[PDB]
């Protein structure tokens, strides 16, 4: 057996959905804990996916490369969920997550047949803002990836919408 393309798809879309879950549920859970009322949204500081706008392997290579984006700061979520704790290596968070959906997005994207190096700061321990924007844009680019990916497994897979 060979592993149909709607499979494929919907592994993909399972996991953005997921990694787009996890960016949510860690903003909603860092604003409640950590911004008071007079600094919601006091980010407002441009995320990945304002960069480009709005079928396509291009499609899939945007998602790769905002997945890509978030890779290494992921592991350090939960770190700033403590008071002075710093992310001790420990299993590779459940968070490597965009791991499995990278490949699934490589795989996806054989299957279909860079000058600017965009890469995020890392989260911290100012701090509490930038944090805070960071956990904006980990959830807009989210957003993004599922929202590309979406749209290409309708036009790659009749029937899917």
């Amino acid at each position: 057996q060979t592993v149909p393309l709607s499979r494929l798809f919907d592994h993909a879309m399972l996991q953005a959905h997921r990694a787009h879950q996890l960016a949510i549920d860690t903003y909603q859970e860092f604003e409640e804990t950590y911004i008071p009322k007079d600094q919601k949204y006091s980010f407002l500081s441009f995320c990945f996916s304002d960069s480009i706008p709005t079928s396509n392997l291009e499609l899939l290579r945007i998602s790769l490369l905002l997945i890509e984006s978030w890779l290494e700061p992921v592991r350090f979520l939960r770190s700033m969920f403590a008071n002075n704790l710093v992310y001790d290596t420990s299993d590779s968070d459940d968070y490597h997550l965009l791991k499995d959906l990278e490949e699934g997005i490589q795989t996806l994207m054989g299957r279909l047949e860079q000058i600017l190096k965009q890469t995020y700061s890392k989260f911290d321990t100012d701090a509490l803002l930038k944090n805070y924007g960071l956990l904006y844009c980990f959830r807009k680019d989210m957003d993004k990836v599922e929202t590309f990916l979406r749209m290409v497994q309708c036009r790659s897979v009749e029937g899917s919408c």
